[PDB]
This record gives structure tokens, C-alpha cells and sequence, in this order.
């Protein structure tokens, strides 16, 4: 729910002002499906700590690539304008947060 | 050669008699980019005993979400229109050979 | 009668001549669900010649790729400790009896 | 100086007796190719402080999955057999040189 990330529009919309996670997910995967309430639900919780933005690798190839992306769903958490955390992309909201705990904090 | 396939004419291209090893990719996975080529020769190699097509999934999430995919590279080999082996798409062109050892005799 | 696996107990539960088929899935597969019901009817109804086991491949990753999964559902039917034949896709119960005419003896 | 790691042997150089900066990468990723001379330069002004070591992520699933490796390129600084820092992304040496240096002494 909070942004929707394109090739044309990813380096403008994930810099400074803010940490953003980052959740690369296609629509032919399974789990993004069980993922999508999750972090939808994460949006809201902690709106204030972080944005969280979906980059749908089915129509945006370069930031896909760019990343090395290597399985759906893959999750990265960006500080400062810069990648600093990867996380596989299949995580109950206990174990996203509790690995996630420093931004929430 | 290979043979393109889409979701509108997936099911009729795969309806039996003559072998069809089917290609799960997306231009924004490396591995995918890594086998291109390999596929392309093993094709012109054994273009008697099997025929093999490519499935983007980035553009193609109906057949793609059917058999569901998780990884990309994915192989499926179908026989009779029925998928009847599942390959990891990753592989050198010797490997493959040996896991379509059947086929190809 | 569709006893659960999981990567802690995989192994030995197959390391035996009992004849196993295991049912590769997961939750946000419809074709998966599509074929539970099938499967406790079939378990129910050949408990004597084979023992019906489900594995759910978000949950056991170690099992999934040792076994290279690449497409669910997927059917394995183990004999001797060894996988012997694979079934992929959706199985109707007279398919199922049909291709696991074998292991119904 | 680019030694080269694997699923063998990695954990034991990870306990190396001196920090070592490992290079995650695969012969598909550019921006990892890209990075190849600029480790290599570090490396060297760095040889009696840090060892620099690659692993190919396509060749040591066990290695990669063990550390969560979801985009490359991909740096971890192990001090002590430990990780202590990841960078995630190409680094130019302007750059490896402040993020490292506090382990450059």
C-alpha cells in the first residue's frame, strides 16, 4: 500500500528522507500472495519508522537486474539511499520483525 | 530454434507426440541470461528428439502460476500434453543431456 | 491417512521399504488444494499398499531442493528408500489409481 | 588476495586468523564483474590487514543460502570468523575504503 516502484521512478523514490523496504515480488508467485497481507499490515504498524514500496520484477527488469535479484520474493531495506539489509522475501510478520527490529525501534 | 509460447496458445503447443522441454524464464534473471545460449545449442543439437520453448514469465503469469513455479529457471518436460519431468533450470548443456538421457536416445 | 513430514524426519521416514507417496505443496497453490481431498480419500482407501505423506515446501526447504521441486503439486512415490515415480500436476482419483497401479498391488 | 572460496572450505577460512572480505558474486552479474578490479586494488594496499575472497553463489548454494545472500553483488567482512559488516551493492573504491577503514588499521 504505500508505493508502488517503477525502473523510471526507483532512484528518485528511494532516496534520503526515510528508511524503505523494498519487497521484489512478481504476480505469478505464491508466496508474495501470502506475503501481500503481511506487509500490508507492516505498512500501517510502522508507518513512521519506514515506507515500505513494491517493485513488481515482471515489468521492471533493470532495478531487477541491477540487484542481482535471485528468487521472488526477495526483500531489501534501504537507509540513507543505499541497500543496507537483504532478507529472504517468505517471513511471518514475528520473524520480519524481529529481524527488522532497528528500524522499528 | 526455439519455440515461443504465451499463455493464450501454451496449452495447444503442448498437446503430446513429439517432446516439448519448456523454458520458465525472465530477461531480468541472471541464470535465465546464462542459459539462453546454452538452450539455444542444446535446440539446434537435438532438434529431432525435442523441441524446446520459451515461457517468459514475466509477461506470461497464467501458465506460469498453473504448474507452480517458484524459482526461475524452471524446466518442464511435457510428453502426451502432460508435463511428466521437472529440471533445474540452471544447468551446463552436459548435465542437461544427461537428465534428458531418455529423450534423447 | 496423510501423515505430515518435515525436514526434521524426511529422511528416515522414506529410509524404509514402505512404500511412500508424498505430496509436495504448500498453501497459496489451488491445484495443491484441489488434490488434498483426493489424496485422504486415496490414503483412507490403500492404506495397506502405500502410506500417503504431505510435505509443504514453504515450511521444508532441505526437502524441496534435495529433491529439486520446481512445480507443485508434485507427486513422489518412494519404494526401497528411492523415489520411482513422479506425478506432476493436479491428479484425479482416476488418474491417480491409474498411474499408481503399480505400488496398489 | 582473491582466494577462492566454496561450500568445502568456506566456514574454515571464515574462521580465518585475520578479518576476510568475501565477494559474492556469479559470472552473470555485471555489477559484480565490474567490482572484480576494485577488490583487487584493495586487497592490495589492505594485504597485511585483510584477505579478499570470492564465492560464486551459482556453484555454493549451501554458502549462500547459509548467509541469506538475496542480491549480488554482496560484500561480508568476517572479523574473527564472525560477520561484521555487509555491503550490498557495487562499491567504488572511494567507498570500500570508508566503510572498511575502521578495520584498515
Amino acid at each position: 500500500a504505500t508505493m508502488t516502484l517503477t525502473d523510471a521512478n526507483f532512484q528518485q523514490a528511494i532516496q534520503g528522507d526515510g528508511p524503505v523496504l523494498v519487497d521484489f515480488w512478481a504476480a505469478w508467485c505464491g508466496p508474495c500472495r501470502m506475503m501481500a497481507p503481511v506487509l500490508e499490515e507492516f505498512a500501517e504498524a510502522h508507518a513512521d519508522k519506514v515506507t515500505v514500496a513494491k517493485l513488481n520484477v515482471d515489468e521492471n527488469p533493470e532495478t531487477t537486474s541491477q540487484f542481482g535479484i535471485m528468487s521472488i520474493p526477495t526483500l531489501i531495506l534501504f537507509k540513507g539511499g543505499r541497500p543496507v539489509k537483504q532478507l529472504i522475501g517468505y517471513q511471518p510478520k514475528e520473524q520480519l520483525e524481529a529481524q527488522l527490529a532497528d528500524v522499528l525501534q
